[PDB]
DNA sequence: GCCGGTCGACCGG
DNA sequence: GCCGGTCGACCGG
């Protein structure tokens, strides 16, 4: 991680930087902690800003680094990579379109909140608000589906040493007339026993935790994580077909007959 | 519906209507639109304040005018409806800690953005932003095995004429800052075919469909409708069981 | 004390 | 048309 050596002074700048609340008042999804997410970010861009990017941010600088390259296919090979880039991208079209007056902006959708990359290598930081005056949950991590298939690129092309994919959760509470974070949590999704880690099918298929809570014991390697989550995955979503008749259809079957 | 006969009317205060966008920062999900469900709530006070009720200030009433019932035994038989129940009330110890002094506040996972009461009768109303400034997908409806289970309730009690779930769709489009409404769309859910209602099982098992595309021409009694929807509901999950194995087994078998 | 359901609203590598 | 993932973050009728 790029983040891992200077958690101290991100945690630290943190707790207790009273922040305005959102003026919608929901503080409910996206709004809970938005700006939050923004505070990191935005502390990164000055302490390791040769290494601090948005997602879209990257994309924008990739694509304007090579201007004389146009097209779908053309600006794909740019990421010299199928999983990064399965990670990463943003489609026919919208990679299509591109250029420098119609840029790309924050997409929903995006993988990574923030992008830390250095010497071929990218660190892929998803963080988390967690609203500490109530006992919720676990949040939404990342989806199963989509982690299943990076495992899939991952093995099939052999790269075990391009990406890591690590978690920041900040702890809030209200206060007054604005927010304010009271402490935080950083854990590494490669650090921790895949077998072990719980997926929400439901809940968008997600892999649900609380980073504060999750366990960092895989002494095993890299390849050997992939493949041993693809095959919690399988029985899982195995395990899941079963349940899913014997508790959305049996105790249904009864009203029409 | 009590919005209904009124529905060009809020159809005209809406359009027009702005909200200032928040951290200036994808405004998307429970961060987007999500502002315009407080100016419906508004206009529909000022319209109709005799039946406009949050869900929760409507749950804070109903324990209001009853000081003598407490613990969440008591209090529930003060529903007078298990379905309804079903839909609107909360937890047990939530219940049963409630106090003129402990009033219920917005959950996230209630039912209902408005209830509109009146003469015993219900009306769930459930508000969706949209920016049309783009082709997007269909928004989260509602839970189709929380609809399920409401079925299964309806027929059990024979509750066919007690509550109705509708939709109001707001369209907004960026403009500077604030977001401006520019269209709207009104939808009753026990109107549609309860057979062409597209469940997403990965999405929350919600339903999904933009309410300015809802068909509304089922001719049927509610008590058919419930019936339908359980069979549409239980076939779908069990195409869902098959084909989770044929996406997310067998294309991932070779790795072991 | 073990587990998973719900709301909000998004385009298509 | 039609189909369906994904990110966000929530507690118990
Ligand atoms: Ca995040
Ligand atoms: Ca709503
Ligand atoms: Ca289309
Ligand atoms: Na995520
Ligand atoms: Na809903």
């Amino acid at each position: 991680s790029f983040i891992k050596p200077i958690y101290q002074d991100i945690n630290s700048i943190l707790i207790g930087q009273k922040v305005k609340r959102p003026k919608s008042g929901t503080l409910s999804g996206h709004a809970a902690g938005e700006p939050f997410e923004k505070l990191v970010y935005k502390f990164l861009k000055e302490n390791l800003s040769d290494l601090t990017f948005k997602q879209y941010e990257y994309l924008n600088d990739l694509f304007m680094k090579n201007p004389a390259i146009i097209g779908h296919e053309a600006r794909y090979k740019l990421f010299n990579s199928p999983t990064l880039l399965f990670l990463l991208s943003r489609g026919k079209a919208a990679t299509e379109n591109w250029s420098i007056e119609n840029l790309f902006e924050e997409k929903q959708n995006d993988t990574a909140d923030i992008l830390l990359v250095k010497d071929q290598f990218y660190e892929l930081l998803d963080v988390k608000t967690r609203n500490i005056s109530k006992s919720a949950q676990a949040p939404n991590i990342i989806s199963a589906y989509k982690l299943a298939q990076t495992c899939a690129k991952m093995i099939d092309n052999k790269e075990f040493d391009l990406f890591d994919i690590n978690y920041l959760e900040v702890d809030w509470e209200l206060n007054g007339e604005d927010l304010v974070c009271v402490s935080t949590s950083f854990a590494e999704l490669f650090k921790s026993e895949p077998s072990e880690l719980y997926i929400n099918w439901a809940a968008a298929m997600q892999i649900q935790f609380h980073v504060r809570d999750l366990d960092q014991g895989f002494n095993g390697t890299r390849e050997e994580w992939a493949k041993s989550y693809l095959k919690h995955f399988v029985t899982q979503a195995e395990q899941r077909a079963i349940s899913m008749i014997d508790k959305f259809v049996k105790p249904f079957k009864k009203y029409i007959l």
